[PDB]
């Protein structure tokens, strides 16, 4: 659905088979979602945002459903304060900033 | 206009009559901006995000022409990686999430 910005654009996900809120990020360019059992194989990584870097462990080709729309693409995992979700889902289920 | 995702989701924005580059950031609930001379009165604030906390000056009440939009609203300035426009002033020039 078409969203305001009054309120944080929270949105349920799925995700390993799991149901958590996560923030539609436009300022992020990846997926960062909090400490959880994401299957399959991964690679360490490091990301930076306003407060420094944290270090997360990078998974692809994961599955998620936002908001009932499918994407696949990487999901990285880590120290997060808040599950975001970045650019590399946004654009495979179609959302654009409008005004 | 209509924004897609596929690239960041960068503006020109123009502050204190100088020429400057945000992302407009549907996740930040505020504006903050890399370090600039802005006109005024400030007011010392902690800011967190990933990776830990920043301190950054307050100015209240601050004009902004995104994109050609006009808005008035709270800037942060402080050691931010990118400019970032908050929830604050994405409202004042109706922003919305489509999809
Ligand atoms: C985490 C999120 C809940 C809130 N942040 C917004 C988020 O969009 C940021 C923006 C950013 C920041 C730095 C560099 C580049 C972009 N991206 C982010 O960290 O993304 C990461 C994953 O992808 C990667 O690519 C980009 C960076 C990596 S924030 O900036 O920490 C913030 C928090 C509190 C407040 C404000 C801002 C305004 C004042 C107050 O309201």
């Amino acid at each position: 659905p078409q969203i305001t910005l009054w309120k944080r654009p929270l949105v349920t996900i799925k995700i390993g088979g799991q149901l958590k809120e996560a923030l539609l990020d436009t300022g992020a360019d990846d997926t960062v979602l909090e400490e959880m059992n994401l299957p399959g194989r991964w690679k360490p990584k490091m990301i930076g945002g306003i407060g420094g870097f944290i270090k997360v462990r990078q998974y692809d080709q994961i599955l998620i459903e936002i908001c009932g729309h499918k994407a696949i693409g990487t999901v990285l995992v880590g120290p997060t304060p808040v599950n975001i979700i970045g650019r590399n889902l946004l654009t495979q289920i179609g959302c654009t900033l409008n005004f």
